């Protein structure tokens, strides 16, 4: 009785999301529905809405209700509605630094967070970071959204780090900060950095931008890609600053601390907002 005029937005992993409006106050809202069509269905629906339900912060979608069958607080998520998601914008074009800039500090603050509360986001991509136009607000959305502790050829292999590919079932932190950098090499780009459509070229593809420093990280390629076995694989042959030829050379280095092969070279959410490049905001 409270929501009214629903109208399909698309189809995510869980489910089919719907914009409506709310009859309370006059405000517009974005409804997700889950089917419950198997039990393995209704115990991943459960471990999403605890998590969700306890999560508040700026850049973080707002989640406001939770309701079954006719609406009573299949099941219903009703969380705030944003003007568009930020592949929406880039398909436009690229970012000026500025902006990219700005929606680059939200998205780290929203992934310090998340992390701090041992939360992950385990599907990063623009289509999930949804922009305000009016403020120039960046909120993550909450499907996809983890504790750490069928339809698999729709999942891109773009954002995916040298280690998840991999081990391709293991998630941490740094894996959201690999995605992270990516994002931010397409506002400043307007263009996907590394657009593979299968495991092996994603790795052929950073391997012709991104160092290989430790020998542990270089057995491992060599037992998975043997070719490399006399390339020094410290210099690669199109480095991250000719992959990205019109940008500032500070937004590069701040990339370089990034996009780095291993996770324990690469900076943490709370390091690279402390980096200088991001500490000015
Ligand atoms: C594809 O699957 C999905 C998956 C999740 C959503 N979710 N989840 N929470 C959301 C909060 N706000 C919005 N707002 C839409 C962003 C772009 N939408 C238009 C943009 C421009 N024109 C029409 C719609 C509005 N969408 C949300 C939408 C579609």
């Amino acid at each position: 009785s409270r929501y009214m005029d629903l109208k399909p937005l698309g189809c995510g992993g869980n489910g089919l999301v719907f914009s409506a409006v709310d009859n309370d106050c006059d405000k517009r809202v974005a409804i997700k529905k889950i089917v419950l069509t198997d039990p393995q269905s209704v115990k991943h629906a459960l471990r999403e809405i605890k998590i969700i339900r306890r999560l508040d912060h700026d850049n973080i979608v707002k989640v406001f209700e939770i309701l079954g069958p006719s609406g009573s607080q299949s099941v219903y998520i009703v969380q705030e509605y944003m003007e568009t998601d930020l592949a929406n914008v880039l398909e436009q074009g690229p970012l000026l630094e500025e902006h990219a800039r700005l929606f680059m500090y939200q998205l780290l603050r929203g992934l310090k967070y998340i992390h701090s509360a041992n939360v992950l986001h385990r599907d990063l991509k623009p289509a999930n970071l949804f922009i305000n136009t009016e403020d120039l607000v960046l909120k993550i959305g909450d499907f996809g959204l983890a504790r750490i502790m069928l339809s698999e050829g729709l999942v891109t292999k773009w954002y995916r780090s040298p280690r998840l590919l991999l081990s391709p079932n293991n998630y941490t932190k740094a894996i959201d900060m690999w995605a992270a950098g990516c994002i931010f090499a397409e506002m400043l780009t307007g263009k996907t950095l590394f657009a593979g459509a299968h495991e092996l070229e994603q790795m052929q593809l950073i391997l012709e931008s991104i160092p290989v420093v430790h020998e542990e990280d270089r057995q491992e390629l060599l037992s998975v890609i043997p070719v490399y076995i006399r390339n020094d694989m410290t210099e690669p042959h199109k480095p991250l600053t000719q992959l990205l030829p019109g940008i500032s050379r500070e937004a590069v280095d701040f990339l370089e601390q990034i996009l780095t092969f291993s996770p324990m070279d690469r900076l943490t959410a709370e390091e690279a907002l402390s980096h200088p490049y991001m500490s000015i905001y």
